[PDB]
């Protein structure tokens, strides 16, 4: 069946705005998982869990009778596909039960671990997210053998679909650098918003770079994807030495004796893949990644023994049954268990990718220390394991359950907690009023409110007008936020606060998290009122302000928007064409097609653009909230145009007289091109059409001040 | 940007069960078109589209000054898209503003027309949907010129996005017959479902066959394809010659001269296409298919000259300017007028097409009945019309506004009105009490009322448990249905209801309609006392019997199940998987993913599939409704493999001992085997899932019972 992406490849895909319906998803739409799970016996689960480690299946058996090691990379690779660049992937929305990761390369085999965790699901039900579910194994299986975390949050839901994320360009799995979708160039460069470097990977190729065993290369990319999934160096060492503490890699035979992954099995296969023709194709005869390496010497339990071996042998390159690169101790005894066999010993073997933290001249210094120092190694990757697992999570007030850990960490973008009460509608009704005699504009009070509560992304729940965060550093100088007339509106309203606060008894105070938003609330019910409508915008307070210590400035890095159609932005010329970049945006954003129409066309009336630019602004009465935006879009009296100087403007002239009405970028325009787009800016362009488009964006708005709101919702 | 359809291009898709989302909606949850139309100055609306007809823009000038023609053929198109087989396409979801129809190339400058409805559109907003302004112009457009219409209904809500529909495999636009993806095979049979001979357009190629100007060829797709429209040979010949009686086509120039379309264009085009360099690029010089022919004298007036130009002269082929094949008349004087020039006429000319009209034996006796009778000829057209432009619109019931023919048509599926008091929650209870007391069985209760009910298709809206047609030829003989199973039940229950009609007083009655519906009712209610669970299924009476002669046996055909995956049915051997085939059908009935895995694995353990096979019947208690189905599919301790004799039937085994435990079809396993349907199942089969199981059933099956419930509506 030919479809409209085979005809027109490069249309925009609005589809992905509309994921996740109350059609696709099988629970009520009342169903509210964090109910469920307070409810949950989770001492019962970790029960299972605990018993389930040790009884093997013979499909699939257990090495060294223990699957400890198999679930922790499994819970592992559910947290690894996050980068930080946009908050996509992670443990958080249970994914790797879905396509194209339950059949990743590198995950293969995780298949048999997940299946393994069916019983344990059906038995608690509702009341355990798949997502939760695999993190917990993970947790279970590191107490199992001696090793104590750090904690433990649920609250992640379960996803019924695939989640639409760009995973990179190459049409072939495992494809290395260079080819004609190469995610590298220059200088080693991987393409934002990519972590890592072939297709199908997690992070990096354990033979090393494009298959090249050099541990010192290896060790570049290591840090750059591990940096790109928002780890450092000492939480990188950490977690690869804490995990290779734990079980095996499986390459019992040749690579070909493996047939499809799970997507590309047969009906019978069950959801599995990966069958293996070589002799029982499991057990001791599994292939997994091709490389056959065990690291230590007691692979079921926590010890000290990956850094002595890396430090105490001299390694020496060789090939494993697969033909895979992997290294073997120079001159060592068998001193490694067999996984089935108490006969056999082995010695001890390691990946390019384990080398590195000892060849790498920053990750060695790390490594010794963990070496001669292993409770510090200790305390370190279950610090890590904990970030690692919960970095996808957003705020703590999303944390739910009895093993929460208490210490706040900044990774978390922590806001504290409120102490006082809150104002109330009549207080707020004051301070709008306030906010209106100051002489702030419409277009400030617009632009400052949005700048501050749409860096929130609903991949990572990261961001968001809570903790007031615009500002500090880096927020208050990034371009897209109008750094000079950001600080004139922030010391405006910085002065209403003081005096408001100082004018109270009890402790009652406005935080300037929430007054940021209440004066955005203000500007947009002075526009419905030049508009000539009465319009009530809600507001919620309880928003508080964070302290620039308790925000990283090179984490918040990646929340500056580079691209923000809502205010007509892009901060330089990119490979993906305008359009893309909005609907990327507003996917971020949680909205629909819908919401982000309404949005879009509200913002450019009210003077939300970027330096106060003309593009869009299809109104003579700026400042006043109407649906001049559809009107004028779709008047067929205006013919557009891309310029001379630039094909990304566009001017718009009357038809009869050639006379120049409007300019608008891409972003503008696309909502008079796009089939569906400009199906939807005619409902808002129609003359009955007015109060709807009002209502309409009120929602929308109040949507977006509401994104971060946990502690209420 | 590389996706799982890319990956695995052949893994069924479910997405297109979750369309028509409320998040792709720009109107509210409550928005009700139906109510907004009712209110509509349909006068008004009408009045406006008269003056349009003669107001020219010069963007796209009307060829005599006036744009009907332009706007019948935009209509014609917009149903003209309708396959029988599916009930998919036609103009009851304005689809034509939506890719792909509208860039196919058969739409070329229909664009123009839709942009030129924007300012009504836009005058009179929601009340009015585009589908129904579609259909409305095209009325207005032959009021205007003189032509009675034989009325017109409103109610075609407008959609949002494209409907998923299969308009074949070829990956080249107009591809001729023959290719790698040919719809051709045998002696010139047409694949079902399709309805047109080369992708892209909308019945058959105006040229000839593959581009042959042969007529008598050329008749012989023209039959099948308005055949597989639902119009027979005296409609067809009407609507032809009907349509061109009015307007021209537009070939002024080589079609090199021509642009993009629609969905290929620049953003600047602003959703227009088919830009032309040719000269003005417009009016005088348009470029529509390539074809330059006028067929009267009077193109803006009705008129009986189509068939006196047709049989009064001989014709000539020969070649528009773009290179076409056309027909001029041997040795005609120039009496056709020019559409832009009042000094020059034209010879007439004909499309091969529409000597067809002529040159078939079958449709030269209908064309001459037509010529020397025209009053038989507007009547026949009048009447085509109506039904080509209302055939996928439903039941009468769903007919909005003052012009709704009175005259019911047998095309109509009609239902007979109800002139009597339904009966009473009381009198329900009373009946499913008798019902259960005959000892009918859970088994042929259920199979019956799904039998009836599960020939509803929400792509034109006919079939359904309305009617009682399922006691009635061909439906009663259908092998889905069990024609002998089928007879026995249904006496039973006559037998019940005139017991039940004969005891009442005071006009009470209840038809079969609504008693088999009942029936199917207390078998479920029945299904989960047996599992020890009181349930009350809801029933909402009001059906009526059609009889014999109120039902065409021919367009019934269609709608025969040959496939049915909610009965484990397939009747013979397809090229399509048949768990494609189940989706399909879950489509047609308005299922979402979960809708259908709760309906099919309830339906699996009830006892609802043809002939009892045991396929899919995972339950040591049938005829209990329980979640089995889920529970034993999901048991890992089962290994699936396909059978020696059958390839699509699987045998279910002890993985320990080897002993036989179920059989399963492809439909079946694909529930434990697809990832997106297994994650559904695996809710349905936890423990905690039995109320929901039971709960979730019966809604599903209440919905299904009332998909045709449009009094209800
Ligand atoms: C540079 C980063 C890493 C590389 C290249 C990498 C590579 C691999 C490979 C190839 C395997 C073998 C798969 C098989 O054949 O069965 C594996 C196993 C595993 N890794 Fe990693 N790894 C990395 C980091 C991690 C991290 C961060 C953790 C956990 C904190 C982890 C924990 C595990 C464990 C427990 C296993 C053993 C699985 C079993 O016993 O079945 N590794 N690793
Ligand atoms: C065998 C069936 C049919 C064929 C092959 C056919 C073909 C065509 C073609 C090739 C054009 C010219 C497009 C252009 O260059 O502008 C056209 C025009 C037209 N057709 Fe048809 N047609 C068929 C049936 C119908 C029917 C069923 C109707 C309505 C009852 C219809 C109404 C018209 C009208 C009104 C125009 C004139 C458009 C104008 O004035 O701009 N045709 N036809
Ligand atoms: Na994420
Ligand atoms: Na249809």
């Amino acid at each position: 069946g030919t479809s409209n992406r085979d005809w027109w490849p490069n249309q925009l895909d609005l589809s992905i705005l509309h994921r996740h319906s109350s059609l696709s998803d099988p629970m009520g739409k009342d169903f509210n998982y964090a109910q469920a799970f307070e409810k949950l016996d989770l001492a019962a689960v970790k029960r299972d869990l605990h018993a389930l480690m040790t009884t093997s299946q013979d499909w699939w058996p257990a090495d060294f009778g223990h699957y400890g090691g198999l679930f922790i990379r499994m819970a592992w690779h559910s947290a690894g596909t996050y980068r930080t660049a946009d908050g996509r992937g992670g443990a958080g929305e249970g994914q790797q039960r879905f396509a194209p990761l339950n059949s990743w390369p590198d995950n293969d085999n995780l298949d048999k671990a997940r299946r393994l965790l069916w019983p344990i699901k059906q038995k608690y039900g509702r009341a355990i997210s798949w997502a939760d579910l695999l993190i917990l194994t993970g947790n279970v299986a590191l107490e199992s053998m001696g090793f104590k975390t750090f904690g433990f949050a649920g609250g992640r839901a379960d996803t019924w679909e695939p989640e639409d994320v760009y995973w990179g360009s190459e049409k072939i799995w495992l494809e290395l650098s260079g080819g004609p979708n190469s995610r590298y160039s220059g200088d080693r460069q991987l393409e934002n918003p990519l972590a890592a470097v072939q297709m199908g990977l997690i992070y990096v190729n354990p033979e090393g770079p494009d298959g090249n065993p050099d541990p010192v290369a290896a060790a570049r990319d290591i840090r750059d994807t591990f940096a790109r999934m928002a780890m450092n160096d000492e939480e990188t060492v950490a977690l690869i030495a804490g995990g290779h503490t734990f079980g095996k890699t499986h390459g019992a035979g040749p690579a070909s004796n493996v047939g499809a992954e799970p997507e590309a099995a047969g009906i019978e296969a069950q959801g599995l893949g990966w069958k293996s023709a070589y002799r029982t194709g499991k057990g001791a005869d599994a292939i997994t990644s091709g490389l056959e390496v065990t690291w230590t010497t007691t692979p079921t339990q926590w010890s000290h023994n990956f850094f002595e071996n890396l430090f105490g042998y001299e390694w020496e390159l060789t090939k494993s049954p697969a033909g895979a690169h992997q290294w073997v101790a120079k001159g060592a005894d068998a001193v490694i268990p067999d996984a089935f066999d108490p006969s056999k010993k082995h010695r001890p073997t390691m990946l390019t990718t384990d080398l590195s933290l000892r060849f790498d001249p920053a990750y060695e210094k790390i490594s010794r220390r963990f070496h001669e120092n292993p409770e510090q190694f200790a305390d370190a990757f279950a610090r890590a394991w904990f970030k690692l697992t919960h970095r996808d999570m957003g705020p703590r007030a999303r944390y739910l359950g009895p093993e929460v850990p208490a210490e706040v960490l900044l990774w978390q973008d922590p806001i504290p907690a409120v102490d006082h009460p809150l104002i109330d509608a009549a207080d707020a009704a004051e301070l709008k009023a306030k906010v209106l005699a100051s002489g702030l504009t419409v277009s400030q009070l617009v632009s400052t409110a949005w700048a501050a509560a749409s860096t929130f992304r609903g991949s990572d729940k990261r961001g968001g007008a809570n903790g007031a965060r615009i500002r500090l550093a880096p927020q208050k100088d990034w371009e897209a936020n109008q750094p000079e007339q950001l600080a004139a509106v922030l010391e405006t309203l910085e002065a209403i606060r003081t005096a408001f606060n100082g004018a109270q008894r009890g402790g009652k105070q406005v935080s300037l998290a929430d007054l940021i938003v209440l004066a955005g609330c203000a500007g947009v019910e002075q526009a419905a009122k030049n508009a000539g409508h009465a319009v009530t915008v809600p507001f919620a307070p309880g928003r508080a302000d964070a302290s620039q210590e308790q925000t990283d400035v090179e984490s918040m890095a990646v929340l500056e928007p580079v691209a923000d159609g809502f205010r007509n932005y892009l901060k330089g010329k990119y490979r993906v064409p305008a359009e893309v970049l909005l609907v990327d945006k507003a996917q971020l954003l949680t909205l629909s097609a819908p919401e982000m129409t309404v949005l879009l066309g509200g913002l450019r009336v009210l003077g939300a653009n970027v330096g106060q630019s003309r593009h869009g602004v299809f109104t003579a009465r700026e400042q006043a909230l109407t649906n001049d935006f559809f009107v004028n879009l779709l008047d067929m009296g205006t013919e557009w145009k891309p310029t001379a100087a630039d094909a990304d403007v566009f001017e718009g002239r009357d038809r009869a007289t050639g006379e120049l009405k409007w300019t608008g970028t891409r972003v503008d325009l696309v909502f008079g091109s796009h089939s569906q787009l400009r199906a939807l800016a005619e409902v808002y362009g129609s003359a009955d059409a007015q109060e709807k488009f009002v209502r309409d964006f009120v929602a929308v708005w109040n949507k977006v001040m509401n994104l971060d709101r946990f502690d209420l919702a």
